[PDB]
């Protein structure tokens, strides 16, 4: 199930067998984000301080920090001692004139050099359609075994971070995919649980749309509370990995009604993967009050920010060590 | 070296007595465009997995290995002598002759795990490597090397690197321009890929010099003594301490043998051949004019002679890897 020193990882990776991951291997999204708050273009130093602040100040909070390898390493290097680290191994996005969304490791990286770099987890991102192109897929598939291959022999933990998606569905924030995205996460979660993907964790959606369920919804309602709680059991029977939900494109409020939700419904989650809904406001003040500023407000709204989220995994996270 | 038990057995069955004497037919596209020299019509998909057959069957009880493509190559695999080993290429053909980066892609829907569960002993990948070119595009294809050696690490089955060496600013390897330079571009390529982060278990690899050039092999300019020629095999027999063999590329079957007795005379302790060309090349023309059953008779004629005479070579040149 686990090697000597793929447990070790996981130990330095989790408190308490929950994973509290710092997300900040944003790219081009982060320098959009910049792009926002002054006219001349975001700097590569500019990119690499910000993420020196947050992995400084705030991972003595998180039990682990996500980064880059083209912006992060620095950052890697100051974060807290007691922090593990995971290094994203993917090119980032897709090519938005075609619908297969394949799958590319930079270029100058391997398993090998990420270890090197002082890693203890690979994270790699997959776009994926079960019901999509079958060759498609089979390359897919081919891909992430070859990355599983990688991970086992340089004995450090896979995390596979799974994005699903629909070749005909342009927006999957439309309520034509709310509909299906029960099927498009779990029927992706069976496929790569086999063994033969080299998977230790799962970083994956939750299997709904929480915007469409009732209580939830703002809107339209889709949902009712019980056929929303019955994908969160179908999710949890369709691994038997350690898994950890991804808060992605939701609020920092409705991912955390999102965790106690899930717990409720029976859904043992090993933890969280939390970026944007953490930092997020310490880059308005980076770029308009300097790096001193951001260190302050880090210290006070981030320490907030990740300390209710933190609260919350308390009573709703399940310890990966009862998978083992 | 070292061996793991399996990768150690993988070996074993692709050798005798510490020695590899490799059939190589992995040519695709190379193949086609042979076949199409002979008939009017597409070489067809059929016939191009019906000649690979043919060759495997008829030759392979002469051969302690055969190295075949996945493309075509499978159903000629399940053909095989019981006794003779199963290399599979990983790689995807050709270059892009546009540009003189020559970035190696593996083949979409393959991966170490796949080539084994094909019943491969060995997963060889092809390399175009020039240690004097683009500083970046060499660490893209250590990077690639890499990412190779560790899925073969995990998957326990042997790694064999073919490296075809070249250089950015001279167009065709066969001249003395190339010439010149050979030695330096085999002999520091092989340095580096027999660092251990590379992960290869056997070097495929040109001799260190053109013997067209050299003294007594040479019809027209000399450009090596044969005291030079033989202090290149003692200068690559001092690259590496892995395995290595000999590919034949690019000559005849005299002067491969005559090149194997030099080598061995030199101070060359080369662990085998992968010969293709030099072996069967005669059977395209027979298969496509006068078919399948005209060139088994070939074969077991003309093709038997071929590959004895360079049995018999081997056996008084070739060193055992077993000395590793
Ligand atoms: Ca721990
Ligand atoms: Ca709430
Ligand atoms: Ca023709
Ligand atoms: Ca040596
Ligand atoms: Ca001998």
């Amino acid at each position: 199930t686990l090697t000597e020193n793929k447990r070790k990882s996981m130990e330095k990776l989790s408190v308490d067998g929950v994973i509290s991951a710092l997300a900040f291997d944003q790219r081009g999204a982060l320098k959009r984000m910049m792009a926002q708050h002054q006219t001349k273009e975001p700097t590569v130093e500019q990119i690499e301080e910000l993420k020196s602040l947050v992995s400084e100040e705030l991972t003595p909070f998180a039990s682990s920090i996500l980064l880059d390898p083209e912006y992060g390493l620095p950052a890697s290097r100051v974060r807290s001692e007691e922090a593990g680290l995971l290094l994203a191994y993917e090119k980032t996005g897709y090519d938005a004139t075609t619908t297969s969304r394949l799958p590319d490791c930079l270029d100058v990286w391997s398993a090998k050099r990420i270890k090197e770099a002082g890693a203890e987890a690979v994270k790699f991102l997959l776009y994926y359609d079960i019901d999509g192109d079958q060759d498609v897929n089979e390359q897919k598939k081919a891909y992430i075994e070859r990355i599983g291959s990688e991970c086992r022999a340089e004995d450090i933990p896979f995390y596979l971070q799974i994005l699903t998606y629909d070749e005909k569905i342009a927006d999957n924030a439309s309520p034509e995919f709310a509909k299906v995205k029960a099927h498009k996460v779990n029927e992706a979660m069976k496929v790569f649980s086999k063994e033969r993907f080299g998977v230790d964790v799962l970083k994956v959606e939750v299997p709904v749309n929480m915007k469409f369920v009732e209580g939830f919804a703002d809107g339209e309602v889709l949902f009712t509370k019980e056929e929303a709680a019955q994908a969160f059991r179908d999710q949890e029977a369709s691994t038997d990995l350690p898994y950890i939900y991804l808060s992605a494109g939701v609020s920092a409020k409705l991912f955390q009604d999102t965790l106690v939700f899930a717990a409720e419904s029976g859904a043992k989650f090993n933890g969280v993967l939390c970026g944007r809904a953490t930092w997020a406001g310490s880059v308005k003040v980076y770029i308009e009050e300097g790096p001193q500023a951001a260190r302050e407000w880090l210290r006070t709204e981030g320490f907030k920010n990740i300390d209710e989220l933190n609260k919350v995994l308390d009573k709703t996270a399940s310890p990966w060590t009862e998978k083992m």
